[PDB]
């Protein structure tokens, strides 16, 4: 990591590992493990100088190659320099022991995709989730993304399995988390491992990214959370997707979503990238659902 000691530029500046703000270990402790491993081996852990600050332990796998490692430390220079609510905060590093720590915002509420899945209504919790709670999510999630198109970072992998929450209960609050796919990218895996339901058309045709790929990705985001966290494209393979996606196929809305949310899936994924809206655009028309009564009073199915 200092043999090669990359640089990481972002918003016009330039920051190296020397700029991450290094926790000492022996303040540091592990308290449980953290989910199924979806961001990795993720620990909950306590940061003290009492009243100790709670926090995500990402871990570095002292059995990893050289460049897991310059991996590592890229994906902590990443979050460590963005500065938004709704991009999940990098509390600090602990990179001078073994194994090598990240240390990031406590998400209580977990990954979007199991949250939407765990938390779906059925005849025991007939209420769990309302149409609200979903629309402050892809609010959240968008202003998150808005950010990053104003600062000109592609994120290239919007997705919920990529989202986090604060905490399960009313007053949670959903941000982007994982850059793994931005990471590799600044870095630069296989076609087997590409998100192909979440990626646009000229994705594939042309391998040309933007901003307007973000966007078309938060649509299949969007039908995600509406879905209460089905799979993109049910029962098509990736390559189907693939060829049904370029001829001009589009899901159909998820069971009981309002039309006017519906639409704003559509016009995220309009073929030409120009005729998809930008992120203000994007929350524009979220909030206008978020005001329409019989938008948020639509009723969620029941599993
Ligand atoms: C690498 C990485 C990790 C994190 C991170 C992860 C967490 N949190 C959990 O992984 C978690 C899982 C499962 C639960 C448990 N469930 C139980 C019931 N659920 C309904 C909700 C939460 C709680 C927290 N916080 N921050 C953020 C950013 C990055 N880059």
């Amino acid at each position: 990591m200092t043999d090669y000691n990359p640089n990481y530029s972002f918003a016009g500046k330039t920051s190296s590992i020397s700029d991450l703000k290094e926790v000492p270990r022996k303040n540091i402790t592990l308290i449980r493990g953290l989910g199924h491993g979806a961001f990795g081996e993720v620990y909950e852990g306590q940061v003290s100088g009492p009243s100790p600050l709670q926090v995500a332990v990402k871990t570095l796998p002292e059995v990893c190659s050289e460049q897991d490692e310059l991996d590592f430390l890229m994906e902590a220079l990443i979050i460590s320099k963005f500065n938004h609510q709704n991009i999940v905060r990098c509390i600090g590093v602990s990179l001078q022991s073994l194994p090598r720590f990240i240390l990031l915002e406590l998400m209580a509420g977990g990954d979007l995709k199991s949250f939407l899945r765990e938390t779906r209504p059925r005849p025991s919790q007939p209420s769990s989730l309302a149409m609200l709670d979903l629309l402050h999510v892809a609010r959240d999630i968008a202003c998150g993304c808005q950010y990053l198109e104003e600062n000109h970072f592609i994120h290239r992998d919007i997705a919920a399995r990529n989202c986090l929450l604060t905490c399960p209960g009313p007053g949670r609050v959903a941000k982007i988390g994982d850059f793994g796919m931005a990471r590799d990218i600044y870095r630069a895996g296989g076609c087997a491992m590409l998100p192909v339901k979440w990626m646009p058309p000229e994705a594939f045709m042309e391998g040309i990214f933007t901003s307007k790929t973000d966007t078309w990705s938060f649509g299949v985001l969007l039908w995600e959370i509406f879905s209460l966290g089905y799979m993109p494209y049910p029962s098509k393979s990736n390559q189907e997707v693939l060829e049904f996606v370029t001829s001009g196929g589009r899901m159909d809305p998820p069971k009981n979503c309002p039309g006017p949310v519906y639409r704003i899936m559509t016009q995220c994924w309009q073929h030409q990238p120009e005729d998809r809206p930008n992120f203000a655009i994007i929350l524009e028309r979220i909030e206008y659902c978020t005001q329409d009564p019989d938008v948020i009073n639509t009723a969620l199915p029941i599993e």
